Order: C-alpha cells, then sequence, then structure tokens
C-alpha cells in the first residue's frame, strides 16, 4: 500500500520495509566538492546498438520501458563495474512543478526529473536474484532540465495517453534508449539501493554529470499520467520521487576531473 501520499509516502516506508533506515539507502545529495576523482575509474561501457524493448506498463508509482533480458544485447560494462550488467528496464521520477522531481541531487540542485536505466549482474542468473546481492544492479541515473525538447524522447511521451491508468500497458517494441543519452559519460559512483520499496540496497549508483534536456510540453505530458487504475478517483501521477537519503559511511567516486 505505499505510495507518495501524505499517507503512505518515502516517510511512511519504514514501517514495512526497514531497510528505508540502513546504511546504504538511495538517493543522496551529491556535493560536488566532496566527491573525490578516482583516477582508477574506467570509462563507462553503454552498448545498446543491439537492444530490444518490448513494452511500457503503467505500474501506479511510475511507467517502465521493458527490454528483452534474456540475452546479452544492451549492456553495462566498465565504469567502477566488475562483470556485465544487462538492461531490463528503463523508469523516470518526476515533480509536479519544474523546480522539483529528481531524486539525487546535485550540491542540493533537484532537476526536474531523474531517468533511472537499471541492470541486473549477469553472474546471477535472474534479476529476483540479483535484487538479494550487494552488486546485483547498476542503475545509471540520468537527470532531466527543462529546456530544449529531447527527440529521442517523443516517442515515449506520444504513447503516454495509452498507458494513463495503473495496470495498462502497451507495446513499446523498436525503441532506442541511446536516444535518452547526453552527450558526456562523465559520472559520479557510489553504492546505494531500490529508491521505492522493497528499498534492496543492491545497487551501484552511476549518475551522469550531464543532464539532458526535455521540453517543457513533455514533462508536462508525463504529469498527465495517474496513480489510479481506471475507474477510480484521478490522483494524477507526480512527485514520484524519494527525497534524499543519509550518506552515512560512504564515498561518493567521481569519474571526472
Ligand atoms: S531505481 C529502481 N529500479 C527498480 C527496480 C525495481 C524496484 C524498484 C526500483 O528502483
Ligand atoms: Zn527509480
Amino acid at each position: 500500500h505505499w505510495g507518495y501520499g501524505k499517507h503512505n509516502g518515502p516517510e511512511h516506508w519504514h514501517k514495512d520495509f526497514p531497510i528505508a533506515k540502513g546504511e546504504r539507502q538511495s538517493p543522496v545529495d551529491i556535493d560536488t566538492h566532496t566527491a573525490k576523482y578516482d583516477p582508477s575509474l574506467k570509462p563507462l561501457s553503454v552498448s545498446y546498438d543491439q537492444a530490444t524493448s518490448l513494452r511500457i506498463l503503467n505500474n501506479g508509482h511510475a511507467f517502465n520501458v521493458e527490454f528483452d533480458d534474456s540475452q546479452d544485447k544492451a549492456v553495462l560494462k566498465g565504469g567502477p563495474l566488475d562483470g556485465t550488467y544487462r538492461l531490463i528496464q528503463f523508469h523516470f521520477h518526476w515533480g509536479s512543478l519544474d523546480g522539483q522531481g529528481s531524486e539525487h541531487t546535485v550540491d542540493k540542485k533537484k532537476y526536474a526529473a531523474e531517468l533511472h536505466l537499471v541492470h541486473w549482474n549477469t553472474k546471477y542468473g535472474d534479476f529476483g536474484k540479483a535484487v538479494q546481492q550487494p552488486d546485483g544492479l547498476a542503475v545509471l541515473g540520468i537527470f532531466l532540465k527543462v529546456g530544449s525538447a529531447k527527440p529521442g524522447l517523443q516517442k515515449v511521451v506520444d504513447v503516454l495517453d495509452s498507458i494513463k491508468t495503473k495496470g495498462k500497458s502497451a507495446d513499446f517494441t523498436n525503441f532506442d534508449p541511446r536516444g535518452l543519452l547526453p552527450e558526456s559519460l562523465d559520472y559520479w559512483t557510489y553504492p546505494g539501493s531500490l529508491t521505492t520499496p522493497p528499498l534492496l540496497e543492491c545497487v551501484t549508483w552511476i549518475v551522469l554529470k550531464e543532464p539532458i534536456s526535455v521540453s517543457s510540453e513533455q514533462v508536462l505530458k508525463f504529469r498527465k499520467l495517474n496513480f489510479n487504475g481506471e475507474g477510480e478517483p484521478e490522483e494524477l501521477m507526480v512527485d514520484n520521487w524519494r527525497p534524499a537519503q543519509p550518506l552515512k559511511n560512504r564515498q561518493i567516486k567521481a569519474s571526472f576531473k
């Protein structure tokens, strides 16, 4: 019954998911002056040329664009990672206003939205097993700021009216996720967790420094989605982000400068 309302939002999650107050929870604020450059960090390897998207689903919390992860197709490697991580889905977190929406923050700055490209470590066989491991997932986080339109995001925006409510899905084949990436792959990285229940501490976070720009019309359409199912009172799907959590005993490393 968890969600993003006053009654079941982030401040309530710890009751059903005690790990919400754990030692490596996400998101976090990225203090740019405190993040240390790690010359040993390798360039990130994002290989999405063979990606096979399949479907887009409104799950009542956000919408997921799902991929075929039964083979090494779209994969993330390098950077802070050991091994190969397969892309399984991507989703976003956004706000009701352009001044809020991202989960991670940069020197306390909030972006209008944040894209999460979720990948799982192939050494664990499947996603369900991977989330039970400290190095099971690698999530590539990309900030969205409002300005010029992002062409590669338009196919997603255009299909949203067909998955307006919780439980609705639609075919979403032949979508190229490379169109959602910024020019630079410079990043910050730290050990964290899923940002919605079950809040499992299985994620190596890789957050890109360069945000992508999307238009006001594009994000406006995200805000027309519904948290509710069809035939239920309309609750706009906005502010589906968890605020920054205590960094605790962790160091955020930078791949640049
Ligand atoms: S980020 C991110 N990826 C996730 C996958 C499953 C459940 C929660 C999640 O949060
Ligand atoms: Zn997420």
